[PDB]
DNA sequence: TTCTCTGTTTTG
DNA sequence: CAAAACAGAGAA
């Protein structure tokens, strides 16, 4: 299996491309940056920054699509746990 | 709660 | 295939 060299997170992960990518958690750099004006926070994944992004927009994407539902909420995580709670699509 | 992290799945 | 998106975990 594919297992993370780090003493401290003997992780094991599916693929042996993601055991690399899996090391910029034990990095302190953050390579990836926010794109709006005068906003100084950084990411090391872009999911973080895609979801980030909203809430400089205020945007709620996504939108239940059960009849007689209609919350939105701005973040997967959110969204998730309320299928999970309720059982929609 | 609101928001970020991260491992795996899905997508194009 | 890799980039995007998911799902649920983790912070605050
Ligand atoms: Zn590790
Ligand atoms: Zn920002
Ligand atoms: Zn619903």
């Amino acid at each position: 299996r594919n297992i993370c060299p780090i003493k401290g997170c003997g992780k094991n992960f599916f693929s042996h491309k993601y055991l690399v990518q899996h090391q910029r958690v034990h990095s302190d750099d953050r390579p990836l940056k926010c794109p709006w004006k005068g906003c100084k926070m950084t990411f090391k994944w872009a999911w973080s920054r895609t979801e980030h992004i909203r809430v400089h927009t205020g945007a709620r994407p996504y939108v239940c699509a059960e009849p007689d539902c209609g919350q939105t909420f701005r973040f997967v995580s959110d969204f998730s746990r309320h299928k999970r709670k309720t059982g929609h699509s």
